[PDB]
């Protein structure tokens, strides 16, 4: 009957689709690598906002995701915790084989909606917003 | 631009705000004891969809409560599997206390809608969804 708790109801359907289509790829995960993608060599404190994470979670993802090769990173000459990030060829294989799955999986919910309701329901939510 | 990930914006930033005002008690934990409340001494297997989680997830929250006495448990005679939650008197205290610091966290994002806008956001989102 709240609004909050039905929210998590819709994401908790959403993740459970996630986890099936991609059970190695989770949707943090996935958003990480595709803005990567759209931005190579992006900042790592930017790449916070551009993937909706936190310092910490995405320090220890990014970790995990060039220890199997899937990102590469670069250093600021003069402030080593500024660090720049690229997919590796491998990472570009496994978010391009990725993104026509997650696509499917956000349209499984979204297709729900005709194409006004989709305009109004992120008009919504980006009315809710700070 | 993607409706999912405008979506893991705004419930980032309710999580934050929830971090803050209510450092500790989580929105699931929040959700379990709101859903043990409403009806005391619900079956462990429902309470998983009264209070979105997961049957471990559930497990592993419902014993830190009760290691804390916010909650105790009875089990069936006939299948130990099967337990019944409450809250304990602190338990209620606990959620009571919290109910109104939560209906204000939710009130800074629903409140800049309007009422139809609201009703209409929770229509589309019970479209989306299975």
């Amino acid at each position: 009957n709240k609004a909050f708790h039905q929210l998590r109801q819709l994401f908790q359907q959403h993740t459970a689709r996630w986890q099936h289509e991609l059970p190695d790829l989770t949707k943090p995960q996935y958003a990480v690598m595709r803005a990567i993608a759209d931005k190579p060599g992006i900042e790592q404190v930017a790449l916070i906002e551009a993937a909706v994470s936190t310092k910490a979670t995405l320090a220890e993802m990014l970790a995990r995701m060039e220890n199997r090769g899937l990102v590469r990173r670069e250093h600021d000459a003069a402030d080593k915790r500024r660090r720049f990030v690229w997919l590796t060829a491998e990472g570009e294989k496994v978010l391009a084989a990725a993104i026509p799955i997650g696509d499917s999986v956000d349209e499984e919910f979204l297709g729900r909606l005709s194409a006004e309701e989709q305009e109004l329901f992120m008009q919504l939510v980006r009315k809710m917003m700070n």
